[PDB]
């Protein structure tokens, strides 16, 4: 059975828990992470100061799509980068169009909008990035650690990283793997 | 008011979600945090393959002491390196002599056994180390998600890392500074 493949997009500002969480709970189910650069291969100064290596450059990691999952962490700055870049914008319509989860957690939500992506959706995001991501009336809103509708998977906080990452993981590889991803864990 | 200062000891193998999470919430509290490498000042490669980026090396971290906590991530290869390093040694002796606050997580309680530090202490690990932390007899085990015997506070795994990092917030700034850093992330 051939690995599902993940595309997390890691810019400047990035919340680095919401970067981290994500890609380590999905190496744990046997996802082939790509931990993409969207500046390039250079370290990552993430919202709290943590810096952060990319595998690859976003530009190269964009033509060894496609990929199972699109990632979009969270921070004010690192999601106002994602929505300014034409390359995220590009991925982000291919994903949707080739019927593709996207997952998108705390202000990640907001390069949606900005992409015109999964309009009349049913999504969440931070409580502090509720009005970024209503504006226009394009998607409702949800209060629930996790949303999804279709393939448009969002998600809230620092606090709901690992519920939003084993969200992926069962989309991806079932409900069984997981469980056996969460136990291990220590999650209560 | 001074800051308190944080050192998080960061070494080959450590696990990456036990580094940031504490890392990201301190800074939150105001903790001035150096993640320092135990190599030295160059990348390092995660127990799931996350490469996290120094502030500085332990080197030239240990010069800048005392801290009001040093920090051990687990991570079973991690947890080997720290406790394999005389360095790690020195600083946790003199963290006891001088009555600050040591807190390591999952796997990290092992550099305690290895470098002969709170022995008698009462300690929690993630299960799957407690044989290698009880091996002597040299502490006494708990069950608890967080455990703090004196200055020692240990806790059990990724899902108990912001349990762990809040706790070591409330020891340094106290309750309210950790209630509201706690609030914004969405905790369940």
């Amino acid at each position: 059975m051939a690995s599902k493949r993940a595309l997390v997009i890691l810019a400047k500002g990035a919340q680095e828990m919401e970067t981290v969480i994500p890609v380590d709970v999905m190496r744990r189910a046997g996802i082939k992470v790509t931990v993409a650069g969207l500046a390039g291969k250079d370290p990552v100064q993430c919202s709290r100061d943590v810096v952060i290596c990319p595998d690859a450059s976003l530009e190269d990691a964009k033509k060894e799509g496609p990929y199972d999952v699109v990632v979009l962490p969270g921070g004010n700055l690192g999601a106002q980068n994602l929505s300014e870049s034409a390359a995220v914008k590009e991925i982000l319509k291919e994903q949707e169009n080739r019927k593709g989860l996207i997952a998108a957690i705390c202000a990640g939500p907001t390069a949606l909008l900005a992409h015109e992506i999964g309009f009349g959706s049913k999504v969440t995001t931070h409580p502090l990035a509720k009005d970024k991501m209503m504006n226009g009336g394009h998607y409702t809103y949800s209060e629930n650690r996790v949303e999804k509708d279709g393939l448009i998977l969002t998600s809230r906080g620092p606090g709901t990283s690992f519920e939003f990452a084993l969200a992926i993981v069962e989309a991806l590889n079932g409900k069984e793997v997981a469980a056996q991803v969460k136990a291990p864990l220590v999650l209560k």
